[PDB]
Parts: structure tokens; sequence; C-alpha cells
């Protein structure tokens, strides 16, 4: 039965059990994963409102100094570019990316998107023809099976992940592993099927709009935003569009129990519906840098197109 | 059918026999790169472009005996695996060579039956592609998508004019969006008859998605031999981007005052929906890595055109 979200934990909401799966408000956890930092800022003035508690250690500045400046002063070269790329009223799915040379922290990748009147800024550390070669190989795959196999093998070669599966949704939202590339010694998940509650309904809706999410370390504690609520609204900060957003504790326990240290997945979206997932596992924690993740994002789109094409060749 | 090419004493092309020019077998290439053909098994260099000596820095005869194994040691096994016998002519493999005579070359290979076609071009060596991809996806409708696409391509390439040219059901073409330098004519809204892009060129564009003319006044460079030794027949060059452009079509560019021209197929439901069409007033060799960006954009636009057309119908 579909039911509306509970309030999050920090607003006195209940703790999540196997009973109330579908009602966890996973998009507003009030916290991020510790391998990057996040700031929120007023979309018109550029006043800095919220920051992750670890921000001082990524950005090399005291909180009170950060919060006391506008983005115009903090990001003089990027602030006008942000404002042109992310105009008021734009969708929350639109992202702008730049690379910064920050004194204390080396090269940072900056990813920005806009939710209403809020700008959300994510900072992560950042670092030949493999993509072009893959694009052509995907297109020349003769059928859906060969496409799925080429796609899994390519992603594994690009990333070094221990296990890359193509996970396909059935009409009842159960899912099946239809191809996989895996490290020697791992047991096969090919042909296994998994029940619809394994990836509940509000996670699937979010995965139709925001096409990549990850858990770099399945044992890492989440880092709170400070303050936790958006001071504009005294309400929760929407983080569905932020890759740094903390992962559901229910989902992290599910991965730890499987022996997974690091998880990533890309959505494959066909005709406006979530067709499947490029799902990756690693046994140890593992951070895939932003520019490599971009390659996977591009492959997500290519695969969406090629899945349509291969399936049309099939009636 | 097709007329024989000129160099096999076929008729010269007019506006009476537009549909019959064998644009895939011109026997020559554009001079900003070099092409070798080679045997699929032996790696034996069978044809070369008369200009190969320039790019490769090799005494002419040296090449036309040697083997790819010898000539490209690191690459030759990769090719063997990447382009297995029986693969499609559409499948391409690329690498960057740090080659003694020329700082860096791009190498592009595909296979047509028993022949490997190798293309060499100068090359080199950020977020504009990722930023463009998200911009295309958030365009609210087909019109805005067209506008974003043309603007994005112009910004990435510096081309004087970028159009989105859409085919009607009878192959009548319409410029539905345009991004252009100040002080050019506007081709926005104009329609053009189907014969401007003749049937045999639309078919080839459905399979091989990017073509160009780098300089509309440059002479083609012959293949030597012109005929493939294997077959004593013309080498198919339809999947080669270095392939010489139809003089018929180069004349049409010169008459418009264009010095350089590039397009990408937008393919939807197995059919040619439209073209990303680019003009430059002067000669312009777009480097291979930037062309790759446009090739990606072509696929992304193909996806988004279907998405956007579905939310009208
Ligand atoms: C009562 C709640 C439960 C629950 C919740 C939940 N699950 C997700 C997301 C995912 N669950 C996945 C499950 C699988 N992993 C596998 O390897 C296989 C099969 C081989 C299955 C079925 C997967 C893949 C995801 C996607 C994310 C990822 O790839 O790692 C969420 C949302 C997480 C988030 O967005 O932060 C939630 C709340 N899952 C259950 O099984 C029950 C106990
Ligand atoms: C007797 C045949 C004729 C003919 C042949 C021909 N045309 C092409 C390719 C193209 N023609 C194009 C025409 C236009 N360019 C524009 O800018 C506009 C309008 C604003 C039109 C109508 C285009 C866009 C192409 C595609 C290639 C490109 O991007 O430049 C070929 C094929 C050449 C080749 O693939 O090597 C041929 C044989 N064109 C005519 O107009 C008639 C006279």
């Amino acid at each position: 039965d579909p039911l509306p979200f509970f309030p999050p934990l920090y607003l006195g909401g209940p703790e999540i059990t196997t009973e109330n799966c579908e009602r966890e408000p996973i998009h507003i956890p009030g916290s991020i994963q510790p391998h990057g930092a996040l700031l929120t800022a007023d979309g018109h003035s550029g006043e800095v409102l919220q920051m992750s508690l670890n921000a001082a250690t990524f950005l090399g500045q005291e909180p009170t100094v950060l919060r006391g400046q506008t983005l115009a002063a903090l990001l003089p070269e990027q602030w006008p570019a942000l404002q042109a790329a992310l105009p008021p009223g734009c969708p929350d799915a639109l992202q702008y990316r730049a690379t910064l040379d920050w004194p204390a922290a080396g090269h940072l990748s900056l990813t920005v998107h806009r939710v209403g009147e809020l700008l959300i800024l994510e900072f992560e550390p950042t670092e030949p023809h493999a993509l072009r070669n893959a694009m052509f190989a995907l297109e020349s795959a003769p059928n859906l099976r060969a496409l799925a196999e080429v796609a899994t093998q390519t992603v594994r070669e690009l990333t070094g992940f221990d296990r890359v599966m193509l996970y396909k949704f059935a009409p009842d939202a159960t899912g099946e592993v239809i191809a996989e590339a895996r490290r020697e010694g791992l047991h096969a998940f090919l042909g296994h099927r998994f029940p619809a509650s394994d990836i509940p309904a509000q996670a699937r809706a979010l995965y139709t709009r925001h096409l990549l999410r990850l858990t770099a370390d399945t044992r890492a504690a989440a880092v709170p935003l400070d303050p936790v609520l958006n001071p504009q609204t005294n309400a929760p900060t929407p983080l569905g569009g932020a890759v740094l957003r903390a992962t559901s504790p229910m989902h992290m326990q599910y991965l730890r129990n499987m022996g997974v240290g690091s998880s990533l997945s890309v959505s494959v979206v066909v005709g406006g519906q979530l067709w499947g997932l490029i799902a990756c596992h690693h046994q140890t924690p593992y951070v895939l840098p932003p520019d490599l993740r971009t390659t996977l994002e591009y492959l997500g789109r290519l695969l969406s197109l090629q899945v349509q094409v291969k399936e049309a060749l099939e009636h």
C-alpha cells in the first residue's frame, strides 16, 4: 500500500523497520557522506546558509568565516557562470559542474544545482578513447543480451568494481540480474530475481529523475548539515539531487550484510520509466572520482537509447 | 543503381543524375589527413594516399610493402580484437599514437569485409559536455531543445553557423533552429527541396553519422592504387571521415560562401530525423577529440528528440 512520507528522524519521525519501508523520507536525511562537503546558498543574494560539519576541512576555512561571506566573494569566477547556467525556476535535475583550484585542498570538483530559491554546492576532490570505443561497440551489439554483456564488461573495465550487474525491472517492480561481470571467486547473481520491496517505491521514483547515486563506504557515519533545517523555510533541505546525500540506514545495513563496502548504480530510463539499473559493488570502500563518474553517466544515456533500439528489434 | 565512378570512365555528374553519384567510392581523401588500407589477416598495406609520406614521415615504397605488425606493434593486436572478421563497417576503433615524425596522431580504423581502413590525423594532449548534456535534458520542449543544441555546438566549436535541419516526410528540409555569428544571412525558417540531400546520401547518413568538408577549395588526394588489389574494385570509403566530398556538393558550399562544413545525423526509430549542420566561412579542421564530443551529442540529441516528441504526441 502506498502511503505518504514520515517526517525525518530529526523532526521526531519514527525509526524505519521492515514494516514502514516505503515511507522513509530518503530525500531529506539532513546529512551527507564524508568524502565531500556541501554548502547551501540563497539563490539571489548568494548568502551561505547551511554547510556540512566537515566543510572547514575541505575548504580550509572556519565556519563563521564561510557563513559570513556571499558566493560572489567566495567564488568570484564561478558565481556569474552559476547564475547564467541555473536560472530561477529551472528544474532541480539540471546540474552545472566546474573544476576549482583551491589553495588548501588541491583540485576540487564543484557540482551545483538549484532547488527553488536554494543553490546546493557539492565539493569533492578530483584527479583515453575508451568511451568512444565503447560507444561504437554498444551500438554494434547484435541483440539485447550481447548489449547487456558488453555494457557490464565495459563498466567493470573502466571502474575496477568487483561486480557490475545489469538489473532489470519487471512490470511488478521485481528485478532480475540479466547480465553481470564479476571478479574471480565471487558467486554469480545472474538469473536471480529479487522482490519489489528490495528497492521500494519512493526510491524508484527518485531514481527516474536523478540518475546516479552511490555509497562510497557502507560503514561511514553521515555528516550533518549545520544548521539541519534550511533557515529560509525552517524546513528540511531537499537533497535528492545531491550525490553526496547520505544513504538510507536501511539500505546500508542491507549492503553490509552482503559484504559490500562500496555501491554505485546508474538508472536506465526508457519511455519515461525506470527500465533497469547499472549496479556496481566493491568489497572494500571505494571512491570513484567525479570525472570517471561522468563517463558512467554518459553510458547510462547511451544504454537507454540502445535498449530502446534493441527492444524495437523484437516484437 | 549507381553510375561507375569517374576514374572507371563513368558519366560526370549533373543535376539530372543527382541520385546516381557513387559518393562512397571516390578513390580519394581530403588532404588534412592520410589513409592506408590493409589486409585483415596479414596486416599488409595494400593502398595508401599519395600524401602518406608527409604525415607518416616514411619513404614512399617502405609503406606499401610493410605490415601493420611491423608498422604499429602495440596497436596491431588491439585492432585484431576490436574489429573481428564479420563485424559491421560502422564499428570503429580509435587510438592516439606518439609517432616520431608527428608529435601525436589520431588513428581511426574500421573494417569492410577483408580490408582494414586506417585514418591518420594530427591530434593533441572539460565539463562543457556534461553541462550540455544536463541542459539538453532540462529543455522543456522540442523548440527549446533545438535552440540549446545549436547554441551548445556553436560554443564548443566556434563554427560560424550551426543549424538544426529537420527532414519532412518527403525529405523536404527545414532549418528549425540556428546559432550564428553576427553578420551572416539567417537560414532559420527556410525550407529546401529533398534533392539537395539526395537519397543515396541520406541512406549513407543513416549508418555513418558524421561527415565534413574541411576546406571547400582543397583538391582531393588519390589512393594508390585506386582499386583494391584484393578485389580489383573500388575501396568503400563511406565509413571514412577523410573520404572526398562530392564535387557537386562542394560546389554548392562554395556558391553559398562556405569554406568548411560539418554535420551530425540525428537518427530516431532507425530513420534519419535531422542533421546538426555546421558552417564556417573559412577552412577549418576540427580536431578528432572535439569531433568525438559532437558524436556524443548526436546520440544524446537522438534520445532527447524522441523523449520530447513523445510529450507532444
Ligand atoms: C525496508 C527497506 C528495505 C530496503 C530499502 C531501500 N533500498 C534502496 C535501494 C536499493 N536496494 C537495492 C537492492 C539490491 N541490491 C542488489 O545487489 C540486489 C540484487 C542482486 C538487490 C535487489 C539496490 C541495488 C538499490 C539501489 C542503490 C544501489 O545500487 O546501491 C533504498 C534507497 C537508497 C538511497 O537512495 O539512498 C532504500 C530505502 N531494501 C530492502 O531490501 C528492505 C530491507
Ligand atoms: C545533384 C545533387 C545535388 C546535391 C548533392 C549532394 N548533397 C550532399 C549533401 C548535403 N547537401 C546539403 C544541403 C544543404 N546545406 C545547407 O546548408 C542547406 C540549407 C540551409 C541545404 C539544403 C547538406 C546539409 C548536406 C549534408 C552534408 C554536410 O553537412 O555538408 C551530398 C553528399 C556529399 C557527401 O556526403 O560527401 C551530395 C552528393 N546537393 C544539391 O544541392 C544538389 C544540387
